[PDB]
């Protein structure tokens, strides 16, 4: 079905405040007569380039900024040309995240970083270092609890530890990323992943732990800490756990270095509703009332809109988000990013389960993080996984 003129269809991930975004859509329809339909399909960031290539899909797509360079390189995004006054309503660093080859390719919404979230009743003094976590888990285990649970299935969550002692994605030099210099298999990456693998070998974490499992355990008071972003705070508030949000633990004396994402809204190049989409984003969403609706549903983090960011800034959870962001690094947005993420996901999963050694896992990741994907999902490049041998212990 080609995109319908005279309507807006919006895709946003299921962990964000889509019901709040729908309220903004209701206001848009009231004021303009144009219906807005908000959807949260699974794997939307993989599905988008497939449907958009055929002239179909949403008018507006929301994701962290890292996926957008790939979309832009494929010609799937409309150029964004806000006037300089509008640009001035948002922090200039947020616009920098949505630039690709000299053009703006999306509207920035909010800056996201992972923090350490901890249960103040179980653990009034959170650990400053990763190194002290094994001993903390041993102590808490004897008490019927555990130290730490977080999603080990998505590399976003383990990256801060991999990067802490020197892991990196692509070297940046002279204003551009060098896709022939990948840093997932240097001494620092090896050290970080080895520490994670050892936490698992020593039974302080389980390799199968995922987002739902870690969320449930924290929100039910079973584990003292988790690692998550601002979107997760809503469900924690509902649980009534007495929690803090703080700086991530250091590793080998170095700060954990999360990859920072800017939630961004791009416009489908095939949309016959480009001007309506721009009106929705500039005049309705990127306003105090618009972001309030979304943020009240699931917190956005450090919002791009200066006026609303100022209202929220006193929140120590946002302060902690910004503290972790500044110790981290903006995600590249280059087309090669998806290949990087698939490669690192497989490395962490294989190393964590004992399917491969850390050195074997990261050696493979270095090879394939660089490899060029012709598709949004890297399906053929991921066939490399047939080479991996089961442990068979
Ligand atoms: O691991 C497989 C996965 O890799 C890529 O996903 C990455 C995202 O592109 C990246 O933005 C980040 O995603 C996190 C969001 O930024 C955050 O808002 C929240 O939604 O959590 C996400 C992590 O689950 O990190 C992931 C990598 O973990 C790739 O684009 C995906 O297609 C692929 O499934």
């Amino acid at each position: 079905m080609k995109i319908e003129e005279g309507k807006l269809v919006i895709w946003i991930n299921g962990d964000k405040g889509y019901n709040g975004l729908a309220e903004v859509g209701k206001k848009f329809e009231k004021d303009t007569g144009i219906k807005v339909t908000v959807e949260h399909p699974d794997k939307l960031e993989e599905k988008f380039p497939q449907v958009a290539a055929t002239g179909d899909g949403p008018d507006i797509i929301f994701w962290a900024h890292d996926r957008f360079g790939g979309y832009a390189q494929s010609g799937l995004l409309a150029e964004i040309t806000p006037d300089k006054a509008f640009q001035d309503k948002l922090y200039p660093f947020t616009w920098d995240a949505v630039r690709y080859n000299g053009k703006l390719i999306a509207y920035p919404i909010a800056v996201e970083a992972l923090s350490l979230i901890y249960n103040k009743d179980l653990l009034p003094n959170p650990p400053k270092t990763w190194e002290e976590i094994p001993a903390l888990d041993k102590e808490l285990k004897a008490k019927g609890k555990s130290a730490l649970m977080f999603n080990l299935q998505e590399p976003y969550f383990t990256w801060p530890l991999i990067a802490a002692d020197g892991g990196y994605a692509f070297k940046y030099e002279n204003g551009k990323y060098d896709i022939k210099d990948v840093g997932v298999d240097n001494a620092g990456a090896k050290a970080g992943l080895t520490f994670l693998v050892d936490l698992i070998k020593n039974k302080h974490m389980n390799a199968d732990t995922d987002y739902s499992i870690a969320e449930a355990a924290f929100n039910k008071g079973e584990t003292a800490m988790t690692i998550n972003g601002p979107w997760a705070w809503s469900n924690i508030d509902t649980s009534k756990v007495n929690y803090g949000v703080t700086v991530l633990p250091t590793f080998k004396g170095q700060p954990s270095k999360p990859f920072v994402g800017v939630l961004s809204a791009g416009i489908n190049a095939a949309s016959p509703n480009k001007e309506l989409a721009k009106e929705f984003l500039e005049n309705y969403l990127l306003t105090d009332e618009g972001l309030e609706a979304v943020n009240k549903d699931k917190p956005l983090g450090a919002v791009a809109l200066k006026s609303y960011e100022e209202e929220l800034a006193k929140d120590p959870r946002i302060a902690a988000t910004m503290e972790n962001a500044q110790k981290g690094e903006i995600m590249p947005n280059i087309p090669q990013m998806s290949a990087f993420w698939y490669a690192v996901r497989t490395a962490v999963i294989n190393a964590a389960s004992g399917r491969q050694t850390v050195d074997a896992a990261l050696a493979a990741a270095q090879t394939n993080a660089a490899a060029k994907c012709n598709t949004a999902t890297c399906a053929t490049q991921r066939l490399a996984n047939f080479l991996v041998h089961s442990s068979n212990n």
